[PDB]
């Protein structure tokens, strides 16, 4: 099948061009850009990638959570856990001027802790020792290699045998034989691991069967194109199922989001719209000789024989998309002052739009202005007389069609547009919507049928067409009477095909709810849309004629259709996660008022939407750019009860519960200032320095005293900066040799280790920035209260004593801000209890177990 | 945004006082700033518009 030819500039062509879905994406995006104005493949595969989203990371060996540093000794070494390092380095700079940045950084912290927490063990390595199975050293949570050569005496033997004694244990959990042993792991990630294992040991095979049944129900509804079941091979006992998602999604949560009509429409386009070709009623009639086609004289005769170009092709597919989506797409004319053409084209458009479009009844496809223009055009046609002069009997007013025509007085005033019943269009006294059986989606019960016909017809007519022929035979225009009488079947089959496309392919969770579809028209006639918003598109004049003389024939189905329930369920789960994140942000905000910075629901929504899948971000951004919201919508939407439970939701809630101690999130306010002369090695006698070594840090091991300390809140800092005595006050009060505190807000602290002398910035930075704006200003020099601050551990390489050029600080200097923390991080501990972290119960599955999830593995589609 | 509430910049107010900033004391400038920053912006409706 190839589309009928359309002329390209000067040469005919028959190329189908870009896909209809891509065209719809670009048209909607360009329209909303025009709306705001005062990437289609990227967004499409951005939608696609939602399917391959995976929540848990299957791993061979758990990540190393500890490491060691040795300094020229046998008794004690430093131990450090890499969890705090990784959590501290993933942060961002904080200013209280930008609560959106503040809460986006908090959200990044919580998302990092969840993602690092979710993992599981499958195929850990095993070794043998005297008939007892032992775990190899590399699967442990603690890695040490440097301590082995430096250690001596029997300590090496008594750590080697303790390492060897890490025997495996066999136990009978509900999935029969597994492997149990002991390991070392930092706290919050292992709390997440415990939560995940507790979910995994729960059994929901009945829920799996319910999901399977819903899939088969939807499949036999979509029996035209959906046929996929691999059920026969799943039933092996040597397997594990992971149900990270519940498949029977609830459409209420996805339709509760304010002003999401545009996003739902664009996602329906993304995942359901098919691709077709445009065919004439009779193929190849365009290539016959023109003298045959232009038979006689008249407006219709002049119009016939014309050929369309790319502009009219695009407008015709725009018209067809409007037909495919009645409740969201409305049309109007593209009127410009530069128009000039023969009136016949507008005349025919007014004649034919009455049959082509539907209005009144329960749904409308046109604006009042467009219906009025079509009506006045048909008035012009009915008054246009060029063969025969007939009697006319006008009415009291100058309204269009307010007259009586024909040898018998037959009223044409009915076709004047009225949205109450739709007398002039295909909603005139004919049913269009009905109900047959309960749908798999509980909000889309309706069946939408065009011209009252059903797919499950030769020569059948309908009321509007019969009355149009009555009008035309009363007007005595027998040429086009016979023309339309012959052209009936093409119209009927095209509308049957369109009917099939809506009633079969488009059934998804994103379809408009029945009550809102019924209430669309009353909102349109009222003029105030408190509930939902459709979109209007512009279309030219001859596009109507060419739409009537073309059709739509599907050729390639939507690729997204196979995994559409999966992607929409992932979307719902993500949306629920954002909702609960907003909730818990508000709860923590009430929990800590004295140090957190007050924000609004708009700031909270932006912060939560900042960290989100890219396709979801794009569709929300487009929807909100088209239509706006306020604080009332956010406070209303955060109070709605419905939620979509998921493993992602459970992990998010457990991550927040383990992150309740915000001090553990590498966020604090215990930064202080006291000058200390920077310690340096004496570097005089080689042997004693080689034996001793030196390390230093700006860590406060203990909190400072209640006295001999002053505090600086942000408001006092700002007032002192505008005073201009800020530097003088600091210099005086710290010549007084006192501590000074920068409390009031949360500061992000980085951590770094150094084996040499670092640059002066991290040696002696300040907690703030101080910029002196130009003289004559209102506020004078300004203070940025919070900037980059780093806790550092310096441990020199004692070998570098040969080349002191990289270690000597040239001139003695003062050290700067100190940091106080409560959590244990870097510890000089004796070598005996280096293994005292081996305290948490690791569990692993057997190698022969097959742990695939059937719902995600079903995506292959072959 | 001050303390999380929306306040307009001091220039939109039709008062010019830049010439008397350096002559006031600490307390006087403190109370002037405290009085100024409290002028919040309120949301309202005019002809069904926000």
């Amino acid at each position: 099948i190839k589309t009928t030819p359309y002329l390209e500039g000067d040469v005919l062509s028959s190329d189908s061009g870009p896909l209809l879905s891509v065209f719809a994406l670009q048209e909607i995006m360009q329209k909303v850009r025009q709306v705001q104005a005062d990437d289609v493949q990227k967004i499409l595969d951005d939608i696609k990638a939602l399917a391959a989203e995976q929540v848990y990371k299957i791993v061979k060996v758990p990540s190393i959570s500890f490491r060691h540093i040795v300094m020229q000794s046998r008794d004690r070494v430093l131990r450090v856990d890499t969890y705090y390092e990784e959590m501290s380095q993933v942060g961002d700079v904080i200013t209280e001027d930008e609560p959106e940045k503040f809460y986006s950084t908090i959200i990044k912290k919580v998302r990092f802790i969840r993602g690092k927490g979710s993992f599981i063990l499958h195929d850990i390595p095993t070794r043998d020792h005297r008939g007892m199975e032992v775990a190899e050293p590399e699967v442990l949570g603690v890695e040490f290699k440097n301590v082995l050569p430096v250690l001596t005496a029997e300590h090496r033997a008594m750590i080697q045998n303790a390492l060897d004694g890490s025997i495996i244990e066999n136990g009978n959990v509900a999935t029969r034989d597994v492997d149990v042993f002991i390991g070392a792991c930092s706290e919050p990630v292992y709390r997440i691991y415990n939560r995940l294992q507790g979910y995994i040991e729960a059994v929901q095979l009945q829920e799996l069967r319910n999901s399977i049944g819903w899939l088969e129900r939807l499949g036999h509804r979509k029996r035209i194109t959906y046929s996929q079941e691999v059920l026969t091979d799943f039933r092996r006992q040597d397997t594990i199922w992971v149900l990270a998602l519940q498949l029977p999604v609830n459409p209420q949560v996805v339709w509760d989001v304010p002003r999401s009509s545009i996003a739902n429409l664009i996602m329906n386009i993304a995942t359901c719209l098919p691709t077709g070709e445009y065919i004439a009623p009779n193929p190849r009639i365009s290539s016959i000789t023109l003298t045959q086609r232009i038979t006689t004289t008249g407006p219709f005769a002049i119009l016939t024989g014309s050929t369309p170009t790319a502009q009219q092709l695009n407008d015709v597919r725009k018209i067809y998309l409007a037909l495919m989506f009645p409740g969201q797409i409305i049309l109007d004319l593209k009127i410009d002052p530069g128009e000039r053409m023969d009136p016949a084209v507008r005349m025919v458009a007014g004649v034919v739009g009455h049959l082509l479009f539907t209005a009144g009844g329960r749904f409308t496809n046109l604006t009042q202005n467009m219906a009025r223009q079509l009506d006045i055009a048909l008035n012009d046609y009915l008054l246009y007389m060029y063969n025969t002069r007939v009697q006319v009997n006008y009415g009291p007013t100058g309204e269009p069609l307010d007259f009586q025509i024909g040898r018998n007085q037959y009223d044409c005033n009915v076709f004047r547009a009225d949205f109450a019943t739709g007398t002039g269009y295909n909603g005139w006294a004919t049913i269009d919507v009905e109900y047959r059986e309960p749908a798999p989606y509980v909000h889309a019960q309706r069946y939408i049928r065009y011209c009252g016909i059903d797919s499950r017809g030769i020569g059948m007519t309908y009321h509007c067409y019969n009355e149009m022929l009555r009008m035309l035979v009363a007007a005595g225009k027998d040429s086009e009477a016979a023309y339309f009488r012959s052209m009936l079947p093409f119209h009927m089959v095209r509308f049957a095909r369109i009917n099939q496309i809506i009633n079969e392919d488009l059934h998804s969770v994103f379809s408009l709810p029945d009550d809102m579809f019924n209430a669309l028209l009353p909102d349109l006639i009222a003029g105030a849309h408190q509930n939902a918003d459709p979109v209007v598109l512009d279309v030219s004049w001859i596009s109507l004629w060419f739409a009537f003389n073309r059709s739509f024939e599907p050729t390639h189905r939507n690729e997204m259709l196979e995994v559409a329930p999966l992607i929409e369920s992932v979307y719902a789960s993500e949306l629920s996660v954002m909702k609960v994140d907003m909730r818990h942000l508000s709860l923590m905000q009430r929990r800590f008022p004295d140090v957190l910075i007050q924000a609004r629901p708009s700031h909270f929504w932006k912060a939560v939407l900042n960290d989100s899948p890219e396709a979801v971000k794009a569709v929300m951004n487009l929807s909100h750019s088209h239509n706006f919201i306020n604080i009332r919508d956010m406070m209303r939407w955060v109070m709605l009860p419905s939620l979509q439970p998921s493993l992602k939701l459970a992990l998010e809630e457990e991550a927040w519960a383990a992150a309740n101690d915000f001090e553990d999130l590498m966020l604090t306010d215990q930064v202080y200032m006291h000058r200390d002369m920077l310690p340096e090695p004496r570097l005089d006698d080689i042997e004693r320095f080689r034996q001793e070594g030196f390390y230093y840090t700006n860590m406060l091991e203990a909190p400072p005293e209640i006295d001999r300390v002053v505090q600086y809140t942000y408001e006092i800092a700002r007032l002192q900066a505008n005073m201009g005595q800020f530097r003088a006050a600091l210099r005086r009060i710290m010549d007084d040799d006192d501590w000074v505190r920068f409390g009031g807000v949360l500061r992000t602290v980085r951590v770094k280790f150094y084996d040499a002398r670092p640059p002066d910035d991290v040696l002696q930075g300040l907690p703030f920035s101080y910029d002196t704006n130009e003289r004559g200003g209102l506020a004078y020099a300004t203070i940025k209260y919070a900037t980059e601050t780093t806790i550092f551990y310096l441990i020199y390489n004692v070998e570098f004593s040969n080349t002191p050029d990289s270690l000597v600080l040239i001139n003695p200097t003062y050290t700067m801000t100190k940091v106080f923390i409560n959590k244990r991080i870097v510890e000089r501990v004796r070598v005996g209890q280096i293994l005292a972290v081996l305290n948490r119960r690791f569990v692993a599955y057997k190698g022969k177990m097959r742990i695939m999830d059937i719902t995600q593995s079903l995506k292959m589609g072959t």
